[PDB]
């Protein structure tokens, strides 16, 4: 299939994030995610990710990344809690946190993903669409030092196969 | 069959709550077309070439709310605006604590709008950033205090800016 059809580049062409390889292979970033090595990804049913999202505050510091029009926005803070109101998954941040409303209903799939970049591991949650597009991602937060909380990564790997 | 301007004004008086994106769906146009069709007093449109400059002025302003929309999900950052420096591909943001971090492609912003349109029945102002396609990349709303009111300084500054680019 595709995974096999191009694992040449990863990580022989190291440093290639899924979104960009999508272009070389002309398939959704999700297609790449599916095509990633089993070690690398942990694909999940996308329906009602509000509970996985609800677990997020416990984790600690995280970085929330959304990219629109080629601009990248990231907020480095603990994930907000949340409640469902007016049909959406709404805000629950108090300070320096993330707001405000998340239509998760349009999220078809969630992929827990861990791919090392530039000689360094990288672990995040990738949120997708039926279209396969990448709505946004949650990268594991980091200490004062450049990388990750040791407690969190354990949860990340613990996710596969399931808790 | 009226001008887009007339359709939009009509839409204002009949459905004030409607956001310009929603309006965009309503009349089957890009968001820039509505914002540009808004009543003359209500909006200034400045070249995207000046985008950077405007952002460079914002860290002084104080706390603002940067909002973006992806896949029906809306994301808001209530914080002051980070200073920035152009490196490699982008205008890179230097965020501290609560401030937002990122890399903005100011080259792919063809237009910047200063829009004074009431939000949820209240006084509201925002900077809109538009691609060449006419889609709204992101918005920067003027900040509110704890008592839910705007900040006099920000509104004075923003109004003066509108006035400038109104020629």
């Amino acid at each position: 299939s595709l995974q096999q059809q191009v694992a040449q580049l990863l990580e022989q062409q190291p440093t290639l994030l899924p979104a960009a390889m999508a272009e070389q292979l002309n398939v959704t970033e999700f297609d790449i995610v599916h095509a990633l090595p089993e070690e690398m990804v942990a694909v999940v049913d996308g329906s009602h990710a509000q509970t996985i999202l609800e677990s997020l505050p416990e984790w600690g510091p995280v970085t929330t990344i959304m990219t629109i029009a080629g601009s990248i926005f990231e907020v480095k803070a603990p994930f907000p809690k949340g409640k469902v109101a007016r049909g959406y998954y709404n805000l629950m941040g108090r300070d320096g946190e993330l707001h405000g409303h998340l239509k998760l209903e349009n999220i078809s799939h969630v992929a827990l993903v861990s791919k090392p970049f530039m000689g360094r591991e990288s672990h995040y949650f990738g949120f997708f669409t039926a279209q396969g597009e990448n709505a946004f991602k949650i990268y594991l937060g980091r200490d004062e030092k450049r990388e990750l909380i040791p407690e969190q990564v354990a949860r990340f790997k613990a996710m596969q196969q399931q808790h």
